[PDB]
């Protein structure tokens, strides 16, 4: 449980103009809620898809006077949803947007990243501290596994800052809308993304320990220094490119 609904008309119109929905596109809203974004987005379209977990909230959109005829509604967890299959059915990549429940906001990005070409872009309302993590550069408390994985997959652009008073009820923290665009060309292509995922996982479990300590399991001291990496570095010190280099190393050797 845990839902906060956008109430601010001027913020909503900002988010909507930021998303810039256009007829012909395959928009998919996650957590439409009380139709705060769904209404104004819907008005611009002839067809819309929404995934809403709450049984009552999904039922209400079904009988909405204007949205009703335009909507395909999936009453379920967005985590269990095959977006690739939808993009296949739609015949084009999806523009996913909305306000995912906090409890799945991190896993859903990962889920969505794996469909790669099936997603045109994403506009999400998320906790501020998560937006900080997504866009974080090295040498920061916010820089972590998520930073590296998201930046591997996507251009990450913070779009709008949203204070709690634009929600009923207000949340305990600040929020931000973030745009994520899967890379047309991978800046740091990686032969096996599973390896990058693993390196980052094991690296960031031991943030304080040095890369030499934290992943002496996977790389010898010579391998790291042969890559230009200082073994005395902690996980926060290693650039996104460097992580991708290490992943490419293990896959090729
Ligand atoms: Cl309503
Ligand atoms: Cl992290």
């Amino acid at each position: 449980f845990g839902q906060n609904f956008l109430n601010d008309q001027f913020v909503i119109d900002s988010i909507v103009s930021a998303i810039n929905p256009q007829k012909g596109q395959a928009m998919v809203e996650i957590g439409p809620g009380l139709a705060a974004l769904t209404e104004p987005v819907g008005e611009r379209l002839d067809q819309l898809t929404v995934i809403e977990l709450d049984r009552d909230l999904a039922a209400r959109l079904q009988t909405h006077p204007f949205l009703g005829p335009k909507l395909t509604i999936y009453q379920q967890d967005a985590m269990t949803f095959n977006f690739g299959e939808l993009a296949e059915k739609m015949g084009q990549p999806l523009r996913v947007f909305g306000n995912p429940p906090y409890n799945i906001s991190t896993p859903l990005m990962f889920h969505l990243f794996s469909y790669t070409d099936a997603i045109a872009d994403m506009h999400f309302m998320l906790q501020k501290e998560v937006v900080n993590r997504l866009v974080a550069g090295p040498n920061s408390k916010a820089y972590g596994r998520l930073s590296v994985m998201a930046q591997y997959y996507c251009n990450v652009i913070p779009v709008l800052e949203v204070p709690p008073s634009a929600f009923t009820p207000p949340p305990k923290v600040d929020s931000a809308v973030v745009r994520l665009v899967p890379h047309a060309t991978m800046p740091h292509p990686v032969k096996d993304v599973r390896v990058l995922s693993r390196i980052t996982t094991e690296a960031f479990n031991q943030r304080r320990k040095t890369i030499r300590n934290s992943l002496g399991n996977l790389f010898s001291v010579e391998v790291l220094t042969g890559m230009g990496i200082d073994p005395a570095m902690r996980a926060e010190n290693i650039s996104v490119a460097q992580y991708c280099q290490m992943a490419n190393y293990l896959a090729e050797n």
